[PDB]
């Protein structure tokens, strides 16, 4: 159910067969926060959707998966080009493990400083791993500019990352690259798209359902 990591804590908890959800903490100073992203064991390598605060816990990440599948960690898609979601992509370039994004994700990364992703996923990119069905898709602006959900259709589960905000949160977190009017829209977006949705993973805090859209939206008001 739910594997550990000591001293900057790492976590991996199953969702079924081949999906985790892998959760670190990541503290500085006055703010400290558990980010998510998921562990897909395909037949052909594991998957991850986004890396972690740094590279310190990216690296420690990719171990304690290596490890436990017998796999290697073969690609990474980046949600969006802020560090709980882009902070490891120098370990992952270094190790050879490919890190797919949108332009403008690599574009925002590189003007920040960071290496960058491929740039390869479009508005709607189909890919698979092994025989994992990964869809990327990106609805409009939202918690930034950049920011992308992915659908696993085999499961209807989707990860909302950012641009979703779970139960416990109460506000919209930051908003300094955030697009507060067309946010909605893109949350729209989302819903329209996938009409049927089994869970959905946000980018901190507990998994939930359809409802983390909806509390979303609520957000937004
Ligand atoms: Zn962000
Ligand atoms: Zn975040």
């Amino acid at each position: 159910t739910v594997i550990k990591n000591e001293t900057g804590t790492i976590s991996i908890s199953q969702l079924n067969k081949n999906v985790w959800v892998h959760t670190e903490l990541g503290s500085f100073n006055g703010e400290a926060v558990p980010s998510n992203g998921l562990v897909l064991n395909t037949s052909k390598g594991l998957v991850l959707v986004d890396s972690s605060w740094d590279d310190k816990l990216t690296k420690e990440l990719i171990e304690m998966v290596e490890k436990k599948f017998q796999k290697r960690v073969t690609d990474v898609i980046i949600t969006h080009a802020h560090a709980d979601r882009i902070g490891g992509i120098k370990t992952l370039k270094e190790r050879g493990i490919k890190a797919h994004s949108t332009a403008l994700t690599a574009e925002l990364a590189k003007k920040n400083g960071y290496e960058e992703p491929l740039g390869d996923l479009q508005t709607v990119t189909n890919l698979k791993f092994g025989n994992m069905k990964v869809e990327t898709f990106y609805p409009g602006k939202g918690h930034t500019e950049d920011n992308i959900v992915v659908w696993l259709p085999q499961y209807n589960i989707l990860v909302g990352g950012c641009l979703v905000k779970s139960t416990s949160a109460k506000d919209l977190g930051n908003v300094a690259d955030a697009y507060v009017n067309e946010w909605s829209t893109s949350i729209e977006n989302v819903l329209k798209r996938y009409r049927n949705i089994n869970a959905v993973v946000p980018g901190h805090g507990e998994v939930g359902d359809k409802g983390l859209l909806l509390h979303t939206l609520d957000l937004l008001k």
